[PDB]
């Protein structure tokens, strides 16, 4: 109950919404069907159109015009935004040429320089190049300001999981919007984008820019903008609050437009209808920087423009459906589309089983357009499991198709040519990103980064401490003019033992079995004290950032920090050089496990549990294959260096280390590699302490990792070798799910040649990912600037192609 009998008179965009039933004034009055009963006839005025006229200049002030052509209005601050084009002779903004804005150009009795962000539904990254014709105000900003050639959005590339991303620096799992359509199994409660429930506050988590803003002393402009409001009237809405008094101006603001998202729906992204939509956002980008140019506001204000997602050619007959696949449809409830969720239709039903219906769904027909995931399965880069609103099953669906229940529902609902929701790293899903103002830089492209980092970025341009985010804060010190946030690496926690020979031979009763000169014994002596350390070792050993009891372990070939509370490395380096070679095992040596004089039987893995675990073998860390000799071979067989494999994960691995380590290496000019075991039993991203181990090598204290890690760096410029590198770095890393089948892979049957390199690429990982799951920090010792370390960190190879 609203009594909509109040009224707006001198309230139109109040910045301070109302209690009911007392009605409201505020940007989002409609969507609650609230107003007061004359907020159209006061607040949304439309007499005489949106621009000024020859004819209108100088004219006397007229309440009921949309905007004011008089002499007052500039003080007013409620000009038509080309008043002085039409009126006083001036320029529009983007027929000026540019001219770096080295300092904040603002009004006396501005505090900062205010942030506008102009955010862009559907904005595909390509756009900035293939519409460049028909949209000369985002390309003035685009080539006079900082520009990405993309930026990633988070998964799935839905719109609300993406805006409130950009509002909170957290993934949808944190965020809690972790769909267009969600159930809540604790509240009993469903989210639908039709209807009231999602203005509940219990579905929103974290902080976003708002209220960081206002917690803070930082006045903040409404975000939010009714579907019903035009476009015009939202930038004379900013353009006047943008004239109000020193105490009551906000300093931070946002545009939304609806657009090109809606019309990418019904026409495709590269439809022909799509060039008058990119035609309208152009103009009202023109329309804003024209007012802010009027209130001598155009070289003192930051300007973010900013899309959610990109939009991919989708339509009605490449649609699979559940009921080609299952026999039981009709006892699960789907959330359908770019995506899949699977529950029960009813928790009574005890018949259900997730086991089943994946089995029913996994490479049943030769070019199935989706494959089924129990969520902690999914690739870790996506970040998509630890929230009660997810799913245990979920389907990813290949870019361009739907995934439905039945037929009968995408016909009783052909319409669309757009969707998106895919895969975060499809080229088709990449949006945009451009900086413009006194703050950013001048004339500067920048590489593609992650939307996770710009809640940090919006803070530092605000002057804010942000709430505890997913960026990685200074990732994007690169994009700033000033107000840079210098960070320190963190502390180590854990500082390591450096143990040398202390045991004898026959003190190891492990079931374990191998068949196995003054000049050459001070050699082996010196490699084992760290000798060959610094060709292994290039950017200092990672720092351990938790307590725990580890040791470093030196050889000829790799380097290692052995953890005595899981019996195994919790990383392993070494270096390939280009001319390196590949050699086979011996023989002699096929099941050669040997005792690690430095390391005590109690702290050690023993053969005889993996002989008895009938599911588990193992497999090491430092490859055998890539030994520098046949006396230093040896060292790679020493029982510090083993890890426990699924034999069908071995197959994986193998591949990997006796084909791919060299292949990259011979592309890159040798490889740094660093490899290691991940633990993450109950999927939150995040290292799982030694009590949260679900699985051991069976009748052992042995471990089972959840996943394995690799990150392979050399240098950026190629021409020079890994080891020898002067300038910036060049990284690729992944951590591979460790499973007891190949199920993932459809074609594993075939030669490793034809399945592995691909699921590595799925698996493609930032080392910032890596981070988190071991609580581990790479790159210590390095010539480069930190800043730069951490935009290196957060590194992606998407292996998409341009
Ligand atoms: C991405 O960045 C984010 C933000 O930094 C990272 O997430 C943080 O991770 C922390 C570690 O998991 C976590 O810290 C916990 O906080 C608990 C208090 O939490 C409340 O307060 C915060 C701050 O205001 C608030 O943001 C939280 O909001 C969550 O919950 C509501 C829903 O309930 C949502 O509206 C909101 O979206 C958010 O949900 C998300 O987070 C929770 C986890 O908190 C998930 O479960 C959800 O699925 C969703 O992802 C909260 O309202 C605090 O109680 C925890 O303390 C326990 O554990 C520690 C171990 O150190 C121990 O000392 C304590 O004793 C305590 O254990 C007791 O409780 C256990 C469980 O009940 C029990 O088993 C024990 O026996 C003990 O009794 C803990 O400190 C922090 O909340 C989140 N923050 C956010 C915003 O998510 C995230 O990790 C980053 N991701 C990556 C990959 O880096
Ligand atoms: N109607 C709407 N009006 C505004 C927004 C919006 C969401 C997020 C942000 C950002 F980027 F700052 F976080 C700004 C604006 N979304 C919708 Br839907
Ligand atoms: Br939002
Ligand atoms: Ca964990
Ligand atoms: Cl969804
Ligand atoms: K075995
Ligand atoms: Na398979
Ligand atoms: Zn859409």
């Amino acid at each position: 109950w609203t009594a909509t009998s109040g009224s707006c008179k001198g309230r139109c965009f109040e910045l301070q919404e109302v209690g009911p039933p007392d009605c409201r004034c505020d940007n989002l009055c409609k969507s609650y069907s609230s107003c007061c009963h004359d907020f159209d006839e006061l607040c949304l005025k439309t007499a005489r159109g949106w621009e000024c006229t020859k004819d209108r200049c100088g004219e006397v002030r007229n309440e009921e015009n949309a905007c004011h052509c008089s002499e007052d209005c500039l003080s007013r601050g409620d000009c038509c935004t080309n008043y002085q084009v039409v009126c006083k002779g001036e320029s529009h903004w983007v027929d000026d040429d540019c001219e770096e804005i080295k300092v904040p150009e603002c009004p006396a009795g501005f505090v900062r320089p205010p942030l506008i962000i102009f955010s862009v539904d559907g904005f595909r990254a390509s756009y900035m190049k293939k519409g460049s014709k028909v949209m000369p105000n985002i390309e003035k900003l685009r080539s006079c300001g900082t520009h990405a050639p993309y930026m990633r959005p988070v998964y799935p590339t839905k719109t609300f999981p993406n805006l409130y991303t950009l509002a909170t620096g957290l993934y949808p799992e944190s965020h809690g919007i972790v769909g267009n359509s969600m159930y809540d199994p604790v509240f009993d409660a469903s989210f639908h984008l039709r209807g009231r429930e999602k203005f509940n506050h219990r579905w929103w988590g974290g902080q976003p820019l708002w209220i960081t803003a206002t917690k803070q002393g930082v006045r903040a402009g409404t975000f939010f903008w009714s579907v019903s409001i035009p476009h015009e009237r939202r930038i004379l809405t900013i353009l006047q609050w943008l004239s109000l008094p020193d105490n009551e101006r906000p300093s931070v603001y946002a545009f939304y437009s609806e657009q090109p998202d809606f019309s990418g729906h019904k026409y495709g992204p590269f439809g022909p209808e799509m060039t008058n939509p990119l035609r309208e956002i152009d103009k009202t980008v023109g329309q804003l920087m024209d007012g802010l140019k009027q209130l001598r506001l155009h070289r003192c204000v930051n300007v973010i423009f900013v899309g959610d997602h990109g939009m991919e050619d989708v339509t009605c007959d490449r649609t699979e459906f559940l009921s080609n696949y299952l026999t039981n449809v009709d006892d699960i409830t789907l959330v359908p589309g770019t995506l899949g969720r699977i529950r029960a239709k009813s928790i009574n039903n005890s018949k259900y089983d997730p086991k089943t219906i994946i089995a029913a769904l996994t490479c049943k027909k030769p070019d199935q357009h989706f494959k089924p995931y129990m969520k902690q399965h999914l690739p870790k880069r996506l970040h998509y499991a630890n929230n009660r609103r997810i799913e245990d099953i979920h389907l990813l669906v290949d870019r361009r198709w739907h995934v439905a229940r039945k037929p009968l529902d995408v016909y009783k609902k052909c319409f669309f040519q757009g969707d998106h929701g895919f895969d975060n790293k499809v080229n088709s899903m990449q949006t945009v990103f451009v900086g413009y103002g006194p703050t950013f830089k001048y004339r500067t492209k920048v590489p593609p980064f992650e939307n996770i980092e710009l809640y940090n970025v919006m803070c530092d341009l605000l002057g804010l401490k942000p709430a505890p985010n997913n960026g990685t804060h200074g990732s994007l010190n690169h994009l700033l003019r000033t107000n840079t946030f210098r960070p320190t690496m963190p502390d180590e926690v854990s500082r390591p033992n450096y143990p040398g020979i202390m045991y004898l031979q026959s003190e190891f009763d492990l079931g374990c079995t191998c068949d196995d000169n003054k000049l050459e014994e001070l050699n082996k002596r010196l490699h084992t004290k760290g000798s060959t350390k610094e060709r292994h070792l290039l950017y200092g050993r990672p720092a351990v950032l938790y307590r725990t009891s580890y040791d470093i372990l030196y050889h000829t070939d790799f380097e290692s920090g052995y953890s005595e509370i899981f019996l195994m490395p919790l990383w392993t380096s070494y270096t390939i050089s280009k001319q390196a070679e590949v050699s086979s095992i011996p023989e002699h040596l096929t099941n050669c496990v040997r005792p690690d004089v430095r390391v005590s039987p109690g702290f050690s893995q023993n053969c005889l549990a993996y002989k008895n675990d009938k599911q588990m073998s193992y497999g090491f860390l430092f490859p055998p294959y890539l030994s520098s000799s046949p006396e230093a071979k040896y060292d790679a067989f020493l029982v510090t260096n083993m890890v426990p494999m699924y034999p069908a994960f071995k197959r994986v691995w193998a591949y990997f280390q006796r084909v791919l380590v060299k292949k990259y290496a011979s592309e890159r000019n040798g490889v740094n590699v660093i490899s290691g075991p991940i633990f993450d039993y109950n999927y939150d991203g995040l290292r799982d302490t030694e009590d949260e181990i679900k699985q051991y090598v069976e009748g052992s204290s042995i471990p089972v990792p959840t996943h394995y890690y690799s990150i392979i760096t050399s240098c950026l410029d190629f021409t020079q070798p890994a080891d020898k590198c002067d300038g910036p770095l060049s990284v690729s890393s992944f951590i591979l799910p460790h499973r007891p089948d190949n199920d993932e892979s459809c074609n594993s049957s075939e030669d490793e040649s034809k399945w592995v390199e691909e699921l590595m690429k799925m698996h493609t990982a930032r080392v910032r990912d890596i981070e988190h799951l071991t609580g581990l920090d790479f790159y210590r010792k390095t010539s480069r600037s930190y800043s730069e370390i951490l935009t290196l960190k957060t590194y992606l190879h998407t292996y998409e192609s341009e």
